[PDB]
């Protein structure tokens, strides 16, 4: 058995629940939301294959939706450092033997698909939260980009956060293979509906000029995250989470 | 001819683009580029003029645009600037027609204001409440579904009819004009080959989105009522309703 602590960032209507629903092919999660931001959590046991995963989505309806945005990070930063805080706690205690760890593993950031750079609130998020948890960027709704666009897209972000400064996930890694951080930030489209396209049926979303395919690497990039997301990297972003985050925040707390 | 049009609406709507749509020709350039282009520290307003002929038919078209306008972390009062030009406008018309010699009258009073919301698949958000409710008895308001290629028909019927929902709810009084409202619109300057003709579009992977095909969007309705068969209409209503009922407040206080 594993467990996961998923958290998932961004302003309403950006597909975020959708895109957790196609990570197991389930609508799993049915947030309420569609005052200051409130900071909650969801936990769902997913059993496949004879294996258990612990996933805990937490969410933060309210982000970036009202006309005064103001701090809305900061009940995001008071959540991620209180779980760092209990860790601690709990570590220092002289009988350690049950040690619940409730730190967040991974965020989300669903980048709204202007096509041109990141908003003032991207850049403040990301600039206040990328030595807490493991930001990983992602373009929402990616079908209303052109394939040319996306690219110019994408390659503006990675630009923007090389000028902030911002420490984003990259997802390490007999033949070249493409980097992965050259795909950054990921691309995604969300939906559980199933389509006929020429013959076979596949997750997409139907427009009356064609559908825009969930699986498709040639029209997103949802299957190379959620690959990354659930199977080759959840290790490395608990450990990252561990070694990077959780020790810069207790040495910053010690020292004090 | 002449025509003052308003577009508002948060950076990355497609905006500039729709504007490019409307003629034969782009409108915004790179030595004036869309209102992306020239955010300030402030919200600005700034208008800007060209002469279109289009069919023998010269317009003399203005365009103001709010760089700035919904993209910031506070977006508290953002459409203050948007009132103040607005009202600006009809106070230097109440000046011109209240002199003892008013020969000269120029109207720059702003006849026609789209507003661009994001095409969440939701309802509207509390800025398109807020510009909406504190404009709509200022300038004619005609709410726009941006990008509508973003939303599947189904989203987007859906959309529409949560839009006008909270629109009625809100008493919020728009443009008057037929029941597709709000139009949800797709920009391009772009041209494609589809099936073997030549149509402005949006080429995606696994089709073409085309901006002047009703099935796909509502551009086509806008254009046509926008440039051709309302916008007498617009100017009447900006000087006979809104113009009007600025003048009595301001003469009764
Ligand atoms: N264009 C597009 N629309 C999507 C995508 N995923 C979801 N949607 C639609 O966007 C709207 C909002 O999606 P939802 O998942 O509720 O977004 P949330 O508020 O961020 O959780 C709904 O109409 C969805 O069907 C996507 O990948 N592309
Ligand atoms: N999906 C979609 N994208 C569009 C549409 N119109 C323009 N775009 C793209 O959206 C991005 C922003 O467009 P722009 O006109 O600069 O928007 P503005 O900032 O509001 O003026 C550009 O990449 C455009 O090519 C549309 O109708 N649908």
């Amino acid at each position: 058995g594993f467990e996961f602590t998923l958290m998932v960032v961004g302003e309403s209507g950006l597909g975020k629940s959708t895109l957790i629903n196609s990570l197991f092919l389930t609508d799993l999660y049915s947030p309420e939301y569609p005052k200051t931001v409130q900071v909650e959590q969801s936990k769902v046991l997913i059993k496949e294959g004879g294996v258990q995963l612990l996933l805990t989505i937490v969410d933060t309806p309210g982000f970036g939706d009202a006309v005064d945005n103001s701090n809305c990070w900061q009940p995001v930063i008071d959540y991620i450092d209180s779980k760092f805080e209990d860790y601690l706690n709990a570590e220092s205690r002289v009988n350690r033997r049950q040690m619940p760890d409730n730190r967040v593993q991974c965020c989300l950031y669903f980048i709204a698909p202007s096509g041109h750079g990141l908003k003032p609130l991207d850049i403040e998020f990301m600039k206040r939260l990328h030595e807490k948890v493991n930001i990983i960027p992602l373009i929402a709704k990616a079908d209303t980009l052109t394939p040319e666009e996306c690219q110019q897209f994408k390659k503006q972000i990675m630009k923007e956060i090389q000028e902030h400064k911002i420490k984003i996930y990259e997802f390490p890694e007999n033949k070249l293979v493409k980097k992965i951080k050259d795909r950054l930030p990921l691309a995604v489209v969300g939906s559980n509906t199933i389509i006929e396209v020429n013959g076979k049926r596949v997750r997409g979303r139907q427009y009356p000029w064609g559908v825009a395919e969930v699986e498709n690497g040639e029209h997103c990039d949802f299957t190379i995250l959620r690959n990354m997301l659930i199977r080759t990297h959840m290790q490395d972003l608990k450990d990252v989470t561990n070694n990077v985050h959780y020790e810069n925040y207790r040495s910053r707390k010690l020292a004090a």
